[PDB]
């Protein structure tokens, strides 16, 4: 009813798509930007999807709300905080949250995002503020939280400062680097920018995830494993298109960060098909359940859980093992990771 009331782990959720409708009206109103509408209510319904659209119809969503938050220090910090209490309500005990620091900035970034005017919020103090509110979320709401800073495909030039933001803000709360945005652009996993950033990540012990095979071919996953050296995959559905690659990843115990509900809504999965997750369930792969963008997809974690237990016969035993897998493949230090494990066993039995 909730499908699974037991603590949970989430490894794959974007901050900048888990923003309360109510607080976007609050900052659009207080700053000029003025959204396409002005009850909370009527706002969620347009900035949210119920059906697949195209890529530019998807990005335009960002184009309503982002400029109302980006570039206000006030806002950056609250959304971080409000993110943590949103997760306490889902029953999460540990989450990793990801975002691009450049996309919330308005100076020392080129271009300037969202066609904002120039201010003085730089990439590097955005990571400082999210960290703040993420920490005081932690200690008010009971949810252990870390973060992930996203590289953007289209912009290899930002990547090297992503990886240095990762190193400078190390366990306080940044634990990994990611690559997001549009794995359709040719060759983008092999751009020199992204490549040397992941090399520097390897060099300096920052953990790695990549979004790959959501909408891209299995060759994009292969680029992610062999050349970017990821430790985990965002989505990775398209690895199923290549069977040796799939079998090998299974042997290697790769972690797949699955977004079930996300997948239907985006078009990455078409409901006339096998869901990739049930395959992963039947093959006992290492995967997690995640909601990706609850603002956009209209959703909550328990949405993912309900869709998996209703439409695909998951059971309570699977749900527990997948959260155990999630924890094991989390990017915590080994010590805090054993304590997380122990916690879950004790409440799973
Ligand atoms: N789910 C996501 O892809 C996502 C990305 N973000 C932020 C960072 O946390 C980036 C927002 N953003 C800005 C430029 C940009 C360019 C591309 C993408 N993402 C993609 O290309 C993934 C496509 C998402 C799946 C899909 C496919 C086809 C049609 C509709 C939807 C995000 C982008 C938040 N959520
Ligand atoms: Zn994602």
């Amino acid at each position: 009813t909730p499908a699974f009331d037991k603590p949970k782990v989430e490894l794959h959720v974007h901050l900048d798509g888990a923003i309360k409708p109510e607080t976007i009206l609050y900052y659009g109103k207080r700053r000029g930007i003025a959204l396409p509408a002005d009850t909370p209510e009527e706002l969620l319904n347009i900035i949210g999807m119920d059906k697949p659209l195209t890529l530019p119809d998807f990005l335009a969503k960002f184009d309503y709300y982002m400029p109302a938050i980006a570039g206000c220090r006030d806002a950056i910090k609250r959304i971080a905080y409000e993110f943590v209490e949103m997760k306490a309500k889902d029953g999460v005990v540990y989450v990793e949250v990801r975002y691009s620091p450049h996309l919330l900035a308005n100076s020392k970034v080129e271009p300037i995002p969202w066609n904002q005017a120039e201010g003085d919020l730089t990439p590097d103090e955005v990571v400082s503020l999210v960290n703040q509110g993420l920490q005081e979320g932690e200690r008010d709401f009971g949810v252990k939280v870390r973060s992930i800073l996203c590289c953007m495909r289209h912009q290899p030039s930002w990547s090297s400062e992503v990886v240095e933001l990762c190193k400078k803000y190390r366990e306080q709360t940044v634990v990994a680097i990611d690559l997001a945005g549009d794995e359709t652009i040719e060759g983008s996993s092999l751009f020199p920018g992204h490549v040397q950033a992941y090399a520097e990540a390897v060099k300096s012990g920052v953990h790695r995830t990549v979004h790959a095979g959501e909408v891209g071919s299995a060759n994009v996953v292969k680029e992610a494993v062999d050349t970017l050296k990821t430790e985990r995959l965002g989505h990775g559905y398209h690895t199923l298109e290549d069977t040796t690659l799939y079998n090998r990843l299974r042997q290697e115990n790769m972690h797949f960060e699955i977004c079930p509900w996300s997948s239907y809504l985006t078009g990455a999965w078409k409901p006339d098909t096998e869901h990739a997750v049930i395959r992963f369930k039947n093959d006992q792969v290492n995967y997690s359940l995640n909601t990706d963008d609850p603002l956009i997809f209209k959703s909550t974690l328990d949405t993912d859980y309900q869709m998996t237990k209703k439409d695909m016969g998951f059971t309570e035993e699977e749900f527990k093992r997948l959260n155990i897998n999630a924890a094991k493949s989390s990017f915590l230090p080994e010590d805090e990771k054993k304590e997380l494990l122990d916690l879950l066993y004790k409440a799973y039995r």
